[PDB]
């Protein structure tokens, strides 16, 4: 046999690289996932994400309550904290014993997998009452922030799309959904009749996951990492695998 | 009057059939109801059900810690079932005190009405993270798995329908989302322009329940029975009633 | 050893004891009790007996 | 075939009477068990029993702690029965906050099985730290009571043996052992050397079995009767199976 690494007959090469580039384009087909995460992070170092799953279209749609920090099988002053909660959903409606709730998000960022379609992604970053632009009336239920989201970039390929936005003032108080659709290059309306049931399937064959890290690293090493999701850490750092014509 | 029982004249008897076959094929008109079951089976005998009833198009979809035994109003040790998810997540990610819990589900069946279409059936089965298929890259979303669901038989009559699926192994650790579609032997799409809408409006509609039973005696007697409800139960006994041309 | 000293006991932690008290009646007559399970994890899946090379097999008695 | 009851040819009716005289003989044979039990009665209505069953010989000891009610999953008073205990071990010894412990047995019902040979019973009856007569220098470590074991019957027969004393005075606190050795007729000594080693492994695996009833209703109901045991209730009324030559 020919010598690995010399030839146009190193098969095993050849299908390491068609390995790797099925994955990437697979997951960019009309067949393949598309996926969202939220991350809301807490002034003590821990990282609550919310991460969803599916076919064709994702979102996620949290209350301002589902937002904060909730520490599993430890105290969360949750009496208190329902009053925290009257005082925010209005001025001085409450009876708290704290000025500010560390369980608020000190910052977000809404990650998207590059399977989405920049142009198609949507946010509703409400008020504590879920109302998009300070009255109902008056707010577009969405806004267009695709113009936002950076490239999370590996070895020269998109490995993802990040939108990070800090909430470090005290009316930084907020309820967030978030949608994208998945790349269609074609012009095959996955939702006109032909295929509109299966979108509806979808809906429900969606797979949600949520956990709060303790730390940014534990994020990095036993959420994002293991997985192959894309990430951009503090100091800008970008993690993902490149797949696109590689070994 | 002629003798009941008698005569092509008893019309008690005809509108009793009429009755039972006016609710068989109302449920599989496009205008009844589909309905979907899981049942997590867990190690002390108890059954969490999640039920979802819905027009057109149901499902349902449960994280990895979702479905884990929760014992309302008594202790569930659930700062260590914080620490067993971080073990389940990732290897050794963890510091439980216990290498299995007994938390998670030993089996689960998977049930639906006999409105549903068998083919229309497709089952998300993901790892303990939310993803199908070991990396979302190469997952299909879904799974098309009618092939397997058994008909629940009473009569002679296919009361619904069962997959069932045993976790006896340390390594099944799943997400779960599952889904069917309303029979439609018409070729009026439900979902094309004219009753998109409608369908849209089913996923609002939607009606949900879950519980935990005691045991599965328990499941058969008060949840089961009284609700007309197909079930199979460990021992391979089919309830439900049989409802088309009979008294 | 009893019924009870086999059954799983989590030194420093909660065991439900109550509940499997009214557990260990059911056991010892059918519906004796007033658990909240059907079946105690507490309750042994598998005995593995072991002796030591120094035994005579044919002196075991169970 | 012959009629039934009427002939020497009913092998349904010999047979069955051999099956119970098979089982009253297996019982007080050598290869058969004896068995003792203790009963604990408290002041609230409940019974500790403590069973041994063993062949050759069986005994129960227990410490005058070991003979207070103990409810288990329920509050007993721990700290402040230490304080008791101190006090009844040594005159104004302890620290309690009451005069008797509700604890402390009220009677005491040693129950042998027919299998016993009565003149073979030894009782050591002990003070609160464990001392049968006053002091150890003068102690006989037993006294040989089988002339006040009064017959249990049922039919006719001996179902078993009871020696009864309450313990209704203040000074009425016990440390108690209690031992007897199976019915023996033949000059097969079981402890001489050709068997000793058997009755060596009799003492490894004697079972034994305790639990506290709520009453002596629940003793009789669900102790006594569901396993064929001798009993003699607080009326005097004897409960047990005869068995020898009976259908
Ligand atoms: N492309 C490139 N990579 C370099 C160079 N020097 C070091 N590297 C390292 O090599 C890695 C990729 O090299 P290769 O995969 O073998 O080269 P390639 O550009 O992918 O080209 P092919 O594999 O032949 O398709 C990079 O991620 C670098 O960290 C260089 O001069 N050019
Ligand atoms: N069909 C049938 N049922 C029987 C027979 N023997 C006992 N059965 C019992 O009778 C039940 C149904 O009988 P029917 O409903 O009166 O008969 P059918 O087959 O439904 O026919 P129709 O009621 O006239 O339409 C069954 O579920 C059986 O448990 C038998 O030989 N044939
Ligand atoms: N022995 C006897 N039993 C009676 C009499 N009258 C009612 N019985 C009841 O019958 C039961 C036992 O009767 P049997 O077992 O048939 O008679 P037996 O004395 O055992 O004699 P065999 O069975 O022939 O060996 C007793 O427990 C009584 O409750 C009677 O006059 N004599
Ligand atoms: N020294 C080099 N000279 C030329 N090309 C390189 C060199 N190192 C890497 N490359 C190639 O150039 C392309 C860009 O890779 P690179 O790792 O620099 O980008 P990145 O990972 O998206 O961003 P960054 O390295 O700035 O974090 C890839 O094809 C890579 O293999
Ligand atoms: N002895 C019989 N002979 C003929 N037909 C019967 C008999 N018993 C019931 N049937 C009829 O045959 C059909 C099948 O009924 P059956 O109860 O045997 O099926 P099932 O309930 O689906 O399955 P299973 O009894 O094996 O649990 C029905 O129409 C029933 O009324
Ligand atoms: N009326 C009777 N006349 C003669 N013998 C009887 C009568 N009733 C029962 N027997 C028999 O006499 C023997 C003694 O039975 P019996 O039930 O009276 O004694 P027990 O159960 O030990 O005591 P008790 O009935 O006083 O509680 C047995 O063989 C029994 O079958
Ligand atoms: N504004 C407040 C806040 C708290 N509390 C009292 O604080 C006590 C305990 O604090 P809590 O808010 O309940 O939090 P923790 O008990 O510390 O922890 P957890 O969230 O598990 O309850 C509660 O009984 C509540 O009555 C109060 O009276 N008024
Ligand atoms: N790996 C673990 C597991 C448990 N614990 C301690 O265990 C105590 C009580 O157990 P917990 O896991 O909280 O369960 P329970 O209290 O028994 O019941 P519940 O779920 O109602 O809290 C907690 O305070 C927690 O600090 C711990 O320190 N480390
Ligand atoms: N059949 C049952 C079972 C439990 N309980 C109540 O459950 C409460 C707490 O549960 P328990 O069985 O005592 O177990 P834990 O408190 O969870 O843990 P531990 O074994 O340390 O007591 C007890 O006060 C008891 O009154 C009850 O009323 N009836
Ligand atoms: N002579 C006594 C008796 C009791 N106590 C106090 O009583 C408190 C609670 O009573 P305890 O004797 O411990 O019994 P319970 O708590 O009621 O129930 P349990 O047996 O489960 O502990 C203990 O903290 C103990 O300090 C005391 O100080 N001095
Ligand atoms: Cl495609
Ligand atoms: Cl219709
Ligand atoms: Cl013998
Ligand atoms: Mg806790
Ligand atoms: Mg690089
Ligand atoms: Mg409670
Ligand atoms: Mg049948
Ligand atoms: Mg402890
Ligand atoms: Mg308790
Ligand atoms: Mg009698």
């Amino acid at each position: 046999a020919d010598v690995a690494g010399t030839s146009n007959r190193d098969f095993r090469g050849r299908e390491q690289r068609l390995f790797n580039s099925e994955q990437y384009n697979y997951n960019s087909s009309l067949n393949g996932e598309v996926s969202v995460w939220v991350y809301a992070y807490y002034s003590d170092g821990s990282v609550l994400v919310i991460n969803k799953n599916s076919q064709y279209k994702v979102g996620i749609s949290e209350t301002f309550k589902a937002l904060k920090e909730y520490r599993k099988g430890q105290h969360n002053d949750s009496y208190d904290e329902y009053e925290v909660n009257q005082s925010i959903y209005y001025p001085n409606g409450g009876d708290a014993r704290k000025f500010h709730s560390n369980a608020k998000p000190r910052a977000i960022q809404i990650i998207f997998s590059p399977s989405v379609n920049v142009r198609t992604i949507k946010m509703a970053k409400g008020n504590a009452v879920s109302v998009p632009d300070e009255y109902l009336q008056r707010s577009h239920p969405w806004e267009a922030t695709g113009i936002k989201y950076r490239k999370i970039k590996r070895d020269g390929e998109i490995v993802g799309y990040s939108h990070y936005f800090e909430l470090p003032h005290e009316y930084n108080s907020i309820s967030l959904a978030v949608s994208g659709v998945h790349k269609n290059p074609s012009s095959y309306n996955v939702g006109s009749a032909h295929n509109v049931m299966d979108v509806f399937q979808s809906c429900d064959l969606a797979l949600r996951f949520c956990n709060r890290y303790w730390a940014e690293l534990e994020l990095v090493n036993h959420y994002i990492s293991p997985n192959a999701y894309p990430y951009l850490d503090i100091n800008n750092h970008s993690y993902g695998v490149a797949l696109s014509n590689r070994q």
